């Protein structure tokens, strides 16, 4: 776009290259995202436009949608770092619990807002959770999955991670509920605490079986209707559930209680973002300033 000065390539996004750019007219720095091929369907256009109104402090603001020469460019609010990089840079000591709680608290507020408007992310991951020097954290690319389906590989052939994918998705559910985002956030919560990914699957079955080995193979008791799902197989190995005290030490009882509810197999039983915000784990939540060195 002639109105933007591509100052730098930030990285490779799910849909295309993501650039840091400056608007010549306003002078504001933004995140420019190129999306993908035939002419862009009107459905995607209408879906994306609805996102311009989904405004919240914990959601990366969609500034503009530029469709020209049959090409789509999304203009977003720009943040200097993602949670993936921050966790890597805090590996030696791990993110202080107060900051972890603050981030989870803010993330849940963002989900609650989007979910109340029936909008899902469907592909939450450390890579699209952005933070600033003021202690805030925001969800990026919310709603794009519905507009543009999440691919197996990105334009750069990079494999889209399955680490945060909810079990109902892995089992072939055709209709996603807001519960898929709580699952993903639960996995990220566990990762911030232990400093290691919870379920680092490298294939759909490996992902599913890693979940099964930790939470126990799901059955009709804990998940009514699971055996009738598209990709469920009666031949799945039967693993017993591990205690959370072993899965996420040194998370306290409040944190483990909340995580368990965010990781419930049955999407309907899984806690909502709104109910999670009222959980005792957040009784002493604060907003610490993070140590960011840009
Ligand atoms: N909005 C924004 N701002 C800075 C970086 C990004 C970003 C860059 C990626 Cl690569 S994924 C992702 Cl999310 N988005």
């Amino acid at each position: 776009m002639e109105n933007f000065q591509k100052v730098e390539k930030i990285g490779e996004g799910t849909y295309g290259v993501v650039y840091k750019a400056r608007n010549k007219l306003t002078g504001e720095v933004v995140a420019l995202k190129k999306i993908r091929t035939e002419g862009v369907p009107s459905t995607a256009i209408r879906e994306i436009s609805l996102l311009k109104e989904l405004n919240h402090p914990n959601i990366v603001k969609l500034l503009d949608v530029i469709h020209t020469e049959n090409k789509l460019y999304l203009v977003f609010e720009f943040l200097h770092q993602d949670l993936k990089k921050f966790m890597d840079a805090s590996a030696l000591t791990g993110i202080p619990l107060p900051l972890i709680k603050s981030y989870l608290f803010q993330l849940l507020q963002g989900l609650a807002f989007c979910h109340s408007h029936r909008v899902l992310h469907r592909d939450l991951k450390p890579q699209n959770l952005l933070i600033n020097t003021e202690g805030a954290i925001k969800l990026a690319d919310f709603g794009l999955a519905r507009a543009f389906g999440v691919p197996v590989r990105t334009y750069t052939h990079e494999v889209v991670t399955l680490w945060y994918r909810a079990p109902e998705i892995l089992l072939g559910c055709k209709y996603y509920s807001t519960a898929v985002d709580i699952w993903s956030l639960g996995c990220i919560f566990a990762e911030m605490v232990t400093r290691r990914a919870l379920f680092p699957g490298d294939s759909e079955i490996d992902q599913l079986f890693r979940i099964f080995r930790t939470l126990g193979t799901p059955d009709e008791v804990v998940w009514p209707g699971v055996t009738s799902m598209p990709d469920y197989k009666p031949s799945f190995p039967k693993w017993a559930r591990q205690d959370f005290s072993k899965v996420v030490p040194p998370l306290d009882e409040d944190g483990r209680s909340l995580l368990s509810q965010m990781l419930h197999y049955d999407p309907n039983k899984r806690i909502s973002a709104k109910a999670a915000l009222a959980h005792p784990f957040f009784q002493d939540v604060t907003k610490p300033v993070p140590h960011l060195r840009l």
